């Protein structure tokens, strides 16, 4: 189940890697599909990036005197998915999502026909008019997807915090009092200073399950192997909630406190032997 006939003297060699990190709280479940097609004089690798990026959300006390009633909530303001390469021989010919998509569910399809013909569709609908297709699918309740950077050598997506449903209407990702609440007593736990799990969406509470694609073209001839990095990470904001007994709760946001905390894995493609292997990581 690692080689598939897609029509003609054309087939797809399916390879997959699974690299994880407890430090970064990330898991890369990538699928590297090589496109073998005599009628298309260029190597092509369809990389489908999946896995899990831990929200890394944490509620805790704040050490130091004068802060006994100041609690801290750390959460992911944005998830980061990206793939960059340096080898001159390689170029990114396509990527999904191609444009900014802000619906709760993201479902797109990358199609391929013999003769090097790729086309994308922002829907997982019909209708098998491709020799081979790969699809992305992920939910982002309260978040928005956008292509931060892109060129022939790299692509980088960002799943940003956008708007959240609250007991009292909507609230933006920049609202300083987002997720804060009085804990019903000064003896209340750190967690009680913030919104309960039922009001927190998956991307905040649990984490994010990425699902992205990007095809790489390669010039046949003394360009035997290429390397590229894949980043899965997040940008974290801090939300401090201080209880003034008998008064109320004072909150303050520290936006972009921990940016670019990413887990970068370096891979190598052996175009000739149609094979993949991990060179290293952080
Ligand atoms: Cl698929
Ligand atoms: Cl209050």
């Amino acid at each position: 189940t690692n080689i598939e006939n897609i029509g003609d003297g054309a087939e797809v060699i399916k390879r997959t890697e699974d690299v994880s990190s407890k430090k970064w709280g990330v898991t890369q479940n990538v699928q590297f599909d090589f496109v073998k097609d005599k009628k298309y004089n260029k190597d092509a690798l369809i990389v489908k990036m999946q896995g899990f990026i831990n929200s890394r959300t944490s509620f805790s006390d704040v050490k130091g005197s004068g802060y006994e009633l100041t609690k801290r909530m750390i959460w992911p303001f944005q998830y980061n998915i990206g793939l960059t390469t340096k080898d001159p021989n390689v170029s990114l010919i396509n990527y999904l999502p191609k444009n900014k998509i802000e619906t709760t569910d993201v479902g797109q399809t990358l199609g391929y026909n013999i003769g090097g013909n790729f086309q994308s569709a922002p829907s997982i609908g019909g209708n098998g008019s491709f020799n081979y297709s790969k699809t992305i699918s992920y939910t982002q309740k309260s978040y928005v997807s956008e292509v931060d950077k892109q060129n022939s050598k790299s692509v980088k997506w960002g799943v940003k915090a956008n708007e959240f449903v609250t007991p009292d209407g909507k609230k933006s990702a920049h609202d300083r009092y987002l997720f804060v609440q009085s804990p019903n007593g000064p003896t209340g736990s750190a967690r009680e200073y913030f919104a309960p799990d039922n009001q927190l969406p998956p991307l905040v509470q649990s984490g994010f399950n990425p699902s992205f694609i990007t095809t790489l073209s390669h010039e046949k001839g003394s360009s035997d192997t290429s390397e590229f990095e894949i980043s899965y990470g997040r940008n974290l904001d801090i939300t401090y909630a201080t209880l003034f007994p008998r008064t109320g709760i004072y909150a303050e946001r520290k936006h972009n406190a921990f940016v670019n905390r990413n887990f970068v894995v370096r891979y190598e493609v052996n175009w000739k032997t149609h094979e993949i292997k991990v060179k290293g990581h952080n």
